[PDB]
């Protein structure tokens, strides 16, 4: 079931985004996602796109997302 | 209530407020700023600054609270940190 | 007025903010937030895609004269 | 309290300024001007050569507890 | 005239004023700052800030003009751009 | 060997502040020399020929020559 | 060839802002990729294998491969 | 004859300074001089040290200075 305050990158089409790298720093790991006119530092547990796309993993140049669609889980990836 | 037609509009008034994200707050010796990611950069925005195309005046940073003027009435909006 | 075009001529002037002025032992510069950084711009430098020559920096304002041939003054002002 | 010493432990704490605070989606950091840059310092980080542990950031002040063994609280305050 | 013994001294009060250089001025949306090279960095110093070990209060930026308190009397000093 | 810009600083002035991996490779983010720079395995840091030999788990391993001498820069 | 960090940006996002010569060599100062970086002859800029072949008189000469194609970045 | 408002690096012994490089930018050429606890961008026509040491040239990793001493001109250099 889709649920919460939606994040910024939920207001745009996920197909327009691009994974451009992984950055880790003292606070943990982020995927660098180009979309909506900028590069965002996206964490595991953040959301991308219009279908409740939850970021569940960042590894090996790939973001793993689980969307919720008519409800079914539908994985998606964004890769370098 | 009505738009001030002789104030000189600020840079972030030239873009749709829906393309902006609140990414944090910075406080230094001069006071407190909201960090707004928009128009291809990150801007330091103060209370009393403006965001978006509807005279959205920043009235609080604590979340950014904005009051727009729309066809006139006052219409509050906010931008919240993830 | 209308040379090798300067860096900030490769972007739309409407994407730039005058954010301040800096003066140092070498002179006075306007600080222009544009093309993903802040640039130190002098009188005689150029901004935007229409030959926008900087002709004055003063009182938190940069005065620029574009050519669109007709010259057209505009400014960028500090909030 | 008295691990791999952090970068700002290799300099005299008396050379650092609290210059501000920044909060973002990850938490709150004090901005410490020291060792030729500005660092984003969290509670639990260390400053100076005497095990100065940051124990609080609040109201423009960083609270630090050094060990010199006797513990000695001090602070760094924003102007 | 006498030193204020309960104000919290500023960082640049922990160094000799003779080791500082005025390297420029910066003005932004918040106002005007003198850029002071000292104590291993460059600092943004405002009117009403302090420099040096003698309660040197910055009273003007335009050259930085400072008024120190010394054994009390007021003693003006300046730091000038090259 | 052609010298690198970050060899003109004492290695003690550098902090490892993270890692960036992208289509160009894996870089350590080293804070020093006026900003934050991106350093690869086989690049150098410091004044004693400090070659970067590993970037992994928030640590940069460096081997200097003075005798080979291992050094590291660890993410806080 | 091992790729360089500044190959992950469009070359048009870079400005030549000066030159630094010191004990490590002669570097062009290129403003882009989040700050100002120091680039030597034989380093690369941009997404088309833009090799830096000269740094002189406030100009950086670059040769891209797409056919060799000369580009330059000139100090204002 | 020694003459003007003295510059900052005139209040320190020139023998303590070090030439650490040459930087040119849109405004011209500077020598980077480490002294008095910092690195200064010094121009031709600036002064170094306590004996009216005028910088007369910056070239080839070398700063050429002409001091005035008991009066005689006395050249000095600072080199990488
Ligand atoms: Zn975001
Ligand atoms: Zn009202
Ligand atoms: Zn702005
Ligand atoms: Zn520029
Ligand atoms: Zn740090
Ligand atoms: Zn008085
Ligand atoms: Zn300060
Ligand atoms: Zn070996
Ligand atoms: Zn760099
Ligand atoms: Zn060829
Ligand atoms: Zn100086």
């Amino acid at each position: 079931k889709p649920d919460r305050v939606k994040q910024f990158l939920e207001g745009f089409n996920i197909e327009t985004f691009e994974m451009v790298g992984t950055l880790s720093n003292a606070q943990g790991t982020f995927a660098l996602v180009k979309g909506a006119g900028g590069v965002h530092r996206v964490r595991v547990g953040d959301y991308l796109g219009r279908n409740d796309g939850k970021v569940v993993g960042i590894s090996e140049g790939k973001i793993d997302v689980i969307e919720i669609v008519p409800w079914l889980e539908r994985p998606r990836s964004l890769t370098l």
